[PDB]
């Protein structure tokens, strides 16, 4: 009895053909993942003939090219009721060492075939559309496992999958008890001879999460769902291992009676295979909850910590704007351009619905730092006055500083155009002699650049204290902006933007709802796209009107 | 022989493990719980009709021991003697119920025939336990398989000495002495064949611990592995149904990898404990994958970007022992940064040139700074740290009261708010960059304290010679640490690295290749001497430290 798997790539709404064709433009490595995976012998993967089968329906086989079908080094199976053997065989000569495409009137007859008929030749059996074959597939039960591609952006369709137990894996649904009536779904067996009982209902886990591709503009990644009940909850030398047993058994000692005492948290544990860079991020949330020391702080909530962390995320494919809870991307872009301005009125902010920084620009708070003097909004000399001006003399948010203190975010876009190997091109905000002018010390307050052979462009950023719940998300945004707008008025392609955490925290108030962010699973992230490319030579010439995000498709508000 | 057997010993690193019928040194409370744990616990609850092992020593051990102890309990304890007789062991203090009776065996052999033998079906494991005499049977038999070895750092005067035995230069250098057949314990491989040419066994570590302490000695944990010295020169649906993905997504880097001959530290090594590792595998990891471009100078230069490394400091100090650290600049030059110094004149007259080729007239001219005098490193390290924003005339100028000072600021809260989270102090002054001989290179730094008075520090640095730099600059910020915690009454906890571009230069490669061939030697102890006179940071001195079990492999030839 043979393996059956489901093969599809669909949009977050299901969407996967329009007018016989695809819905999007050319999905590069995801045709390299079908052909991969449609092709490669069980004991390959792994690491007289022995094939494949492929088996779709009549229109999916109409809707390849006459050069493209059958699909070469596969057995072809079509299921139809009007296509014939004969016909197929007679469009083309056929290939040696190719099989003759079979048709059947049914799946049920193709899967019967395949059992009886190539026995002894057929490894692993495929499903690959269109939806008419899907549905079969899983009202019969007989997919162990669905291989998706979750195609991040929408487009127009009037082909899609069949909605299915375990489709919120694809986007938000309406569940807290608030739904109108069970969601639409095939019913799929357990137990496929049993068919459509109560006791035999399954669902679709994902157990495989891979990070975030591109081509042609979509961003897109890699599932695979595997079939559960609904009612569901280095190597060495063997003489080696033993020797070294039982020290460690005895080093553990202290660790183990902590990891029983409390309930270890675990961001999806179902996921066994977590190559979403998003997991960085999740495992943090829990490597804290799990490990980090209760401790009071300066609002005097209460916090649990850990010291010194680092996440890494790359920026060629696709952008770290996190999916399991929504990132305020208006804020974090308005935010980066007011810092590279060297602005300090956050009233230019707060005016244009960004209130981020409201609650510490108060005349109560600015008197609290001793700021009387201030007007209402002045952050003082922060952030990017240091950026812009490092070391001048501050007056107040009205005063023009042109030509005043070191212009370091000059310097770094003048050494990464001219001497890209250069070890020191760093910005910083930290300016021990300006804290007290400050209405808060910076918290993201260093971050350097670096070059590789191939013109790409990585930075680092340091922050010395890190709400992961909240904070942390806007400023993986913020400096992977940076990131990519730096990149392109320097001629250099953007790679990868690294977190370096001092204190890193949650608020013990946070816990639980930050438990329940960790049951979902993360999204393919979005694309980023700089608009009128041709028009922006300098950082100061990016306005917020010069970015769109494509595809994001973050989770809802925490029920909590 | 069905049953295995393993030697167990704790010794100096000139093989020293007795005096006067004792231990040579002050107790080693980790060291004894290991030695009980491993002794005891039989491979049931190791992986996870009673079964116990066996542990076998000679009278003089058994003599050694103190009675309040002795018999091992749990254990069958089998003594090697001519003279003493089970009668009067049973006799000195019987035997709790459940307990074995103690025997008496006149040889190891007698020993472990014994063992297979009358306790077939209930010794799991055999351990020989000392001493010097029935160590070196066990291994000129050659019937032990492992060698659990606690590394102690320091010597003790010793009257007693392990045997001298292939594989010993695990412990410490060895010198131009050849002496050793005449000098070692001959290991038959296969014991049934005892010593023949063809035979010949030595001992090889698969197992290396991070580095304990107790009473002011450190020491670390190492298994060691018989071979032969010709060595020497989820759910399987669930794994199935992912393995054709994980197999094109992983096709680029494998055809890349089967074309690389990877470097690796000592790869015989699986478990990897001491925390010298991840200076060896960032090596081996820029080696691999840096990308080799060139610098400054012209040179090639192998780099990544973004590194990190963590040193415990509670209970031994990260003075790397694969190479030797110059630990008298280290920490001279921490106190001149301390004091606000510039004037590397003051570190020359001691002994430590390491500033002199970039105080030169001939380099200082290359600076645009003609008008510094020799030796004046500008407004750097130690002014940012304690005259952050001052302008800087001269090396000679007092700056008493001028600028920010960090430090003190930093010492001011540990002292009165620990929880706050902006105890930092930064070099990196980029109004005063161009008035520097050099950009400062370790530039930033913040501690933190968890809620169990344990003080933590991070450096960032933004750029990193792993092979000459890196050692040194580990040294110099685990020193602040302890001084800091100790001037405010916190435990050191944890050095924490982080670096920028993260660099070995292409002529370094096979000289690091070289050193990534030595095993890490266990850790020494920094103590601070004079703590009572010891109130602020400006306090300490050169005398107030002593480097206490400070073992480093010795010169590299390439
Ligand atoms: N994004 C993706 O991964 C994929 C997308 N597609 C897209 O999907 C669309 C085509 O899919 P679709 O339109 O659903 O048509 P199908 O490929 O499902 O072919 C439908 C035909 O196949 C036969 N058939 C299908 N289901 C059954 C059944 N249960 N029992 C018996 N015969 C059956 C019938 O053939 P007859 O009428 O001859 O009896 C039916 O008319 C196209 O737009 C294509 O581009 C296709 C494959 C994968
Ligand atoms: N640091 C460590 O890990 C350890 C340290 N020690 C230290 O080692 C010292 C004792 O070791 P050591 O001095 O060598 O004495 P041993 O413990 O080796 O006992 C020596 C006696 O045991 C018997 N014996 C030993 N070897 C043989 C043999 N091959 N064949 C027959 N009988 C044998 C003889 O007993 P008889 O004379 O009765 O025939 C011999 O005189 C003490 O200082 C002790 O503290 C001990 C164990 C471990
Ligand atoms: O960009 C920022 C700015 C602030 N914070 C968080 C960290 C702390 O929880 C709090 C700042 O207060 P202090 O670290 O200064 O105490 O806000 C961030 O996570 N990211
Ligand atoms: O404390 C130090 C000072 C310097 N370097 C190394 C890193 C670089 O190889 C070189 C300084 O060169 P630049 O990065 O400034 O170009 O010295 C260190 O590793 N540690
Ligand atoms: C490469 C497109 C693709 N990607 C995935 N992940 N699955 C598929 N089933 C297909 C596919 C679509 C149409 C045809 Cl005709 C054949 C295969
Ligand atoms: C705990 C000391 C110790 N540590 C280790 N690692 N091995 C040993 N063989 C011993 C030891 C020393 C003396 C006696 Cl009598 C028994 C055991």
């Amino acid at each position: 009895q043979k393996p059956v798997c489901l093969v599809v790539a669909m949009t977050p709404k299901r969407g996967i053909g329009i007018n016989n064709g695809l819905p999007w433009p050319h999905l590069t490595t995801d045709f390299k993942h079908f052909s991969r995976v449609t092709k490669t012998t069980p004991e390959e993967a792994s690491r007289g003939k022995r094939f494949n089968a492929v088996v779709m329906g009549r229109k999916t086989w109409e809707s390849m090219p006459r050069k493209f079908r059958p699909l070469v080094d596969r057995l072809n199976i079509v299921v139809s009721s009007s296509l014939k053997e004969e016909d197929i065989a007679a469009e083309k000569p056929q290939a040696e060492g190719q099989q003759r495409v079979r048709v059947c009137a049914s799946l049920p007859a193709a899967l019967s075939l395949l059992e009886e008929e190539y026995k002894d030749s057929v490894d692993q059996i495929f499903v690959v559309g269109g939806a008419g074959l899907y549905e079969a597939a899983l009202s019969l039960g007989v997919a162990s496992h669905l291989y998706i591609t979750r195609v991040a952006r929408e487009f127009p369709c009037d082909v899609f999958f069949p909605a299915f137990p375990g489709d919120d894996i694809l986007s938000n649904k309406s569940t807290a008890a608030q739904a109108a009536a069970p969601a639409e779904s095939v019913f799929v067996p357990f137990c496929p001879e049993l068919g459509r009982e109560k006791d035999n209902e399954a669902t679709y886990r994902p157990i495989f999460i891979s990070k975030t591709f591109s081509d042609n503009g979509v961003p897109y990644d890699f599932v695979v769902l595997e079939k559960r009940r609904k009612t569901d909850d280095g190597l060495q030398a063997p003489s080696s291992a033993a020797a070294i047993a039982p020290v460690l058994a005895w080093m553990d000692e202290e660790d183990r009676k902590k990891r029983e005492q409390k309930e270890l948290i675990r961001a999806v544990p179902h996921v066994h295979f977590r190559g979403h860079e998003e997991f960085q991020y999740l495992d943090l949330i829990a490597d804290i909850i799990n490990n980090g020391r209760t401790m009071d702080d300066r609002t005097g909530v209460g916090v649990i910590s850990k010291f010194g962390c680092t996440m890494r995320y790359s920026l060629d494919q696709a952008f770290p704007l996190l999916t399991t809870k929504r990132v305020f991307w208006k804020g974090v872009l308005e935010e980066l351009l007011w810092f590279i301005r060297g602005d300090t009125n956050a009233n230019h902010l707060s005016e244009k619905g960004v209130k981020i920084w409201d609650k510490n620009v108060t005349r109560e708070f600015l008197d609290s730092r001793n700021l009387p003097h201030r007007e209402v909004g002045d952050i003082g000399p922060g952030y990017g006055f240091q950026w812009r001006h490092f070391g001048a003399a501050y007056k107040d948010m009205h005063t023009d500083y042109t030509g005043q203190g070191v212009d370091q975010l000059k310097n770094v876009i003048q050494m990464l155009r001219t001497n890209p190997t250069d070890r020191r091109m760093l910005m910083t905000a930290w300016n021990p002699a300006a804290l007290d002018e400050m209405a808060l010390p910076p918290c993201h307050l260093l971050c350097q650049f670096y070059v590789n052979d191939q013109k790409e462009l990585s930075c680092i950023m340091y922050q010395r204290s890190c709400d992961v719940g909240l904070g942390v998300p806007f400023n993986i945004a913020s400096y992977s902006l940076l990131t990519l707008m730096v990149a392109h008025v320097c001629n250099l392609k953007p790679k990868e933007f690294i977190h370096f955490m001092g204190n890193t925290h949650v608020y013990t108030n946070h816990v639980e709802a930050l438990k329940e962010q960790l049951r979902r699973e993360p999204r393919p992230f979005p694309i980023v796209n700089i608009l009128n490319k041709e028009r922006i030579k300098e950082i100061d010439d990016f306005t917020a009107e010069d970015f769109e995000v494509v595809g994001y498709v973050p989770h809802g508000r925490i029920q909590m």
